[PDB]
C-alpha cells in the first residue's frame, strides 16, 4: 500500500540520519513507529538472533533471500512488537549498506520491506485494527 511504502522510506530515514548518514503525512504513525524502534532497540533487541549475521546483502541479494530471513522473525505468527523488530532490521541493513557503499541497496532494501508487508504482514496488520491500533498501544 502507498501508506506501508511511505512508512517504510520515514522509518529508513529516521535510522540513516540517526546513525550518522545523508537521508534525501501520518505524522503519529510515523512518530509512534520511530519510538517503538529505538524502544525495540535499546530494550529488546539483544535477547533474540542477529538476524544481520544470516543476510549478507550485496547487488546480488534477491528479495526470495530477504523474505526467508524475515519469515524467521515472524516463526511464531506476528505481533506489533516483531512488526518494530522488522523495521528495525531493515533499518540495520540499510546502515550496513551505506558503511560498504552500496547506496543502491537502500532503496532496494525500502522495495523489498514494502513486499513483505504487502504479502505477509497488511492482512494482520488490517485485522488487529490498523497502524491507528499500534499508535494507541504505542504512542
Ligand atoms: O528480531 C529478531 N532479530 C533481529 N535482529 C536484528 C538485527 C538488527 C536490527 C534489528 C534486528 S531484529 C528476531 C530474530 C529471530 C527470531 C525472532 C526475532 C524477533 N522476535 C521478537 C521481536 C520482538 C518481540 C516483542 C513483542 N513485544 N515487544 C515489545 C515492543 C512492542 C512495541 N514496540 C517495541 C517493543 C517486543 C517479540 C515477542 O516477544 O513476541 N519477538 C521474534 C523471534
Amino acid at each position: 500500500s502507498q501508506s506501508n511504502r511511505e512508512l517504510v522510506v520515514d522509518f529508513l530515514s529516521y535510522k540513516l540520519s540517526q546513525k550518522g548518514y545523508s537521508a534525501s503525512g501520518m505524522a503519529a504513525v510515523k512518530q509512534a513507529l520511530r519510538e517503538a524502534g529505538d524502544e525495540f532497540e535499546l530494550r529488546y533487541r539483544r535477547a533474540f538472533s542477529d538476524l544481520t549475521s544470516q543476510l549478507h546483502i550485496t547487488p546480488g541479494t534477491a528479495y526470495q533471500s530477504f523474505e526467508q530471513v524475515v519469515n524467521e522473525l515472524f516463526r511464531d505468527g506476528v505481533n506489533w512488537g516483531r512488526i518494530v523488530a522488522f523495521f528495525s532490521f531493515g533499518g540495520a541493513l540499510c546502515v550496513e549498506s551505506v558503511d560498504k557503499k552500496m547506496q543502491v541497496l537502500v532503496s532496494r532494501i525500502a522495495a523489498w520491506m514494502a513486499t513483505y508487508l504487502n504479502d505477509h504482514l497488511e492482512p494482520w496488520i488490517q485485522e488487529n485494527g490498523g497502524w491507528a491500533t499500534f499508535v494507541e498501544l504505542y504512542g
